[PDB]
């Protein structure tokens, strides 16, 4: 009989496509040696053939999708003014206010892309023709309880369109084309618009104007959404825990690095 | 006569390829309106034609270079254990110990990629054939005095090879091919190996083994280097201040967003 600790170890080495049973009478040491051999070959094949990281590769594929669709690629600060949090309406009565990683006395690690995207929409409206379409992909940070769907360090895609054409139908079309392009199954569940995979939230999306826009110097209609890249990878690759998809020292493209 | 404040404003709108003189008798308001028109057209042309961010595009071009050359693409944590700093030999007598952005009580924003690259070399040596070649590109953070060559939030490329072929000559060949591929002029100045553009340091590079390797479980020869992407962009585009190349709300591909 395998111990729970032994089973935890084998689960670290198990990949979703393996068809190995941990509840059949082979001893731990030989089930471990089998999976170790498989995972070493997996890494050797990546090293020999493609050599790209899942998170980097997904970011580049999403970038090509949105650039192609007419969205400007933004790279804005990750370390942001603490003031941006309150100005997003995130006060002591929200879950998020307790989730901020503060840095120094006036800065924090951004928990979302919305403040920077708002600032870019306002500034670019002075220069670019209507409608203004932008997107950003990059690290975001939230303190979280331990859970198979949450990372404290994750990667967000955020896109926003401002001006003409900012309808819920156009927003759903972007989301639908995007996820069908990636091969991710989803349901849009009705502003309040969430993109679900089963009970996992892939995205929250919105349609403006909303009262908050005024604080950011925004007075035009808009649509947009935010997506977690590690959740997309978790669904795409059928990972049991989002840790497999994270920036990590423990996993490379979902393969354990502790061999 | 232009005021210094007026000149600062015009310098924000000036791009290196402009051939406009701020010391000739045109009034401020018309020099400003001229440069505003030019910068709006610059942004409109980016939006119409390519839509890619300089920092993102450079990261993707560097990624293709190193992948093609046989290096595995790594994406490791940006928020790292504080312990990694001391284990890198960075104690109270180094400049760096005073430059760390601490997060919480046991974490910090990484000021360099070396700790994570060391960990990946050790782990991958259990699985990959000799030599082991890896690289990472991503955010790094250091507290800095105000200066035209330093950002507090920047982007590092780090690469490392471990095992056979780890000679200074092979290291210089990687650097030389890399910078000639990017079109960046440089001089290698002699371990202690720095890559200079004039008096600007583009990279510091090294040849192991060194005593520090032991703390990280490394006992093989190695070569590697770290490069700042915003310094490469600053040189490539002849920016006067590295702020033009940063993750920023103030500049897009070196164009002022305050129009
Ligand atoms: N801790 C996290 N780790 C990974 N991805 C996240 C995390 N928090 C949010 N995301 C993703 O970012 C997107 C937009 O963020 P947001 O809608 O604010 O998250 P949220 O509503 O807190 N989701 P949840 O925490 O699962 O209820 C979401 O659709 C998630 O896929
Ligand atoms: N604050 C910064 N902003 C942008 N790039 C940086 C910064 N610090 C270091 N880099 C780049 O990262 C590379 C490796 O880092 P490292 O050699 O530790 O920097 P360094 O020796 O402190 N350079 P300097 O601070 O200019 O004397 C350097 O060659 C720089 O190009
Ligand atoms: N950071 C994302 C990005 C986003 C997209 C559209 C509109 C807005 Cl305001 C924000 C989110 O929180 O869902
Ligand atoms: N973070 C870089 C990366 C690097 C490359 C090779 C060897 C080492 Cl140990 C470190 C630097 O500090 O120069
Ligand atoms: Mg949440
Ligand atoms: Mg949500
Ligand atoms: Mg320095
Ligand atoms: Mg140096």
């Amino acid at each position: 009989a395998l111990t729970k600790s032994q089973t935890d170890r084998l689960e670290v080495l198990l990949n979703p496509k393996d068809e190995i049973s941990l509840n059949s009478g082979k001893p731990f040491r030989e089930l471990e040696s089998e999976l170790l051999s498989r995972r070493k070959k997996d890494l050797q094949q990546i090293y020999a053939e493609e050599r790209e990281n899942y998170l980097g590769k997904l970011e580049r594929e999403i970038t090509r999708f949105f650039v192609d669709r007419g969205f400007l690629e933004i790279k804005s600060p990750i370390l942001i003014p603490l003031e941006y949090i309150e100005r997003m309406g995130i006060d002591n009565d929200t879950e998020l206010s307790k989730q901020i990683f503060r840095v120094d006395k006036n800065f924090c690690l951004r928990p979302m892309l919305a403040p920077n995207l708002y600032n870019y929409l306002r500034k670019l409206d002075r220069a670019l023709p209507d409608p203004i379409k932008i997107f950003e992909i990059g690290p975001c940070y939230r303190k979280e309880s331990d859970g198979k769907e949450h990372l404290e360090e994750f990667t967000m895609l955020g896109f926003q369109q401002m001006g003409s054409g900012c309808t819920r139908e156009n927003l759903e079309s972007i989301i639908t084309d995007f996820l069908n392009h990636l091969g991710i199954d989803f349901k849009i569940v009705g502003d309040t618009l969430d993109v679900m995979h089963g009970d996992l939230e892939l995205s929250s999306a919105g349609v403006g104007p909303i009262p908050l826009d005024r604080e950011w110097g925004i007075d035009k209609p808009w649509i947009g959404a935010g997506f977690g890249l590690e959740r997309l990878l978790k669904v795409k690759h059928d990972f049991k825990n989002i840790k497999r998809a994270a920036r990590s020292e423990s996993y490379y493209n979902g393969i354990s690095t502790n061999l």
